[PDB]
């Protein structure tokens, strides 16, 4: 009851929950950066091949194919591939790499968007065309001496990130770009019929990392969210710690 005591409990729990939110933020960050570093290394190894090894399709198969395969295995990626301007893609898939002409690669965001930036492009999660798993794709237009070779893609199962987030301490969770729930420590929050408005509205009012109160079934809860890339990361807890 004494306001000194309530303030002490509030300040403690704000610190604790902030810390835990930041661990889930770090988890998302480190997943991305590891995948980006991998993709960058692969780009470098492909671009360091002589032009002769890159300028016929049979040479791409025989010289780039093994690189795609070893890299895929190193990280247990689902697919690793190189898309060419003739519409063919050299594909190393979890199951030697094949040059596929039937995958409509120029319709794909991972292909188109890699040509519009000099960075790595990271897709939202989507259902892979070939293996029918949900993946996050990292793509990169590879140039040698300023000349485009093709677009590299690396597909990592989105489950990998979901699992990493779920293992974190705290009642933390992630929304995707469209404010749909994406990952959670408590698997029940993944019910698509849960309304997240209260938290999402309190986030909009308060901003990144700003602790707020809200109600659930007439009881008080405390939480915070923050943007992490296109995701929104949140933590919530009961306010019993400060009230009882
Ligand atoms: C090669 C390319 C078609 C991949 C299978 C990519 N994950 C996609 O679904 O667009
Ligand atoms: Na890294
Ligand atoms: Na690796
Ligand atoms: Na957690």
């Amino acid at each position: 009851i004494d306001p000194f005591t309530k303030t002490s409990l509030y300040e403690s729990t704000l610190k604790n929950q902030t810390d835990l939110l930041k661990v889930t933020q770090s988890t998302v960050e480190d997943f991305r950066s590891t995948n980006q570093s991998f993709t960058r290394a692969l780009e470098k190894d492909i671009a360091n091949l002589p032009y002769q090894s890159l300028i016929t399709e049979e040479n791409i198969i025989n010289n780039v194919g093994p690189i795609l395969k070893y890299y895929r295995h190193s990280i247990n990626a689902l697919n690793v591939y190189l898309g060419l301007n003739n519409g063919k893609v050299l594909l190393s898939q979890k199951s030697m790499p094949e040059l596929r002409d039937d995958l409509d690669i120029k319709t794909k965001d991972w292909y188109q968007e890699a040509l519009k930036t000099n960075d790595i492009f990271v897709t939202p999660a989507y259902l892979d065309t070939v293996l029918k798993q949900y993946v996050i794709t990292y793509s990169k237009a590879i140039y040698k001496d300023g000349k485009i070779i093709g677009v590299l893609g690396v597909d990592i199962p989105s489950e990998d990130l979901q699992n990493l987030v779920a293992k974190t301490p705290g009642n933390t969770f992630l929304f995707d770009q469209k404010n749909k729930i994406f990952a959670a420590t408590n698997k029940e929050l993944l019910n698509p019929s849960i309304d997240h408005s209260p938290v999402l509205n309190a986030y909009k009012l308060n901003g990144d990392n700003n602790f707020f109160s809200y109600k659930l079934n007439n009881e008080e809860r405390l939480g915070a969210c923050t943007k992490v890339f296109a995701y929104t990361a949140c933590i919530t807890e009961s306010a019993d710690i400060i009230n009882k």
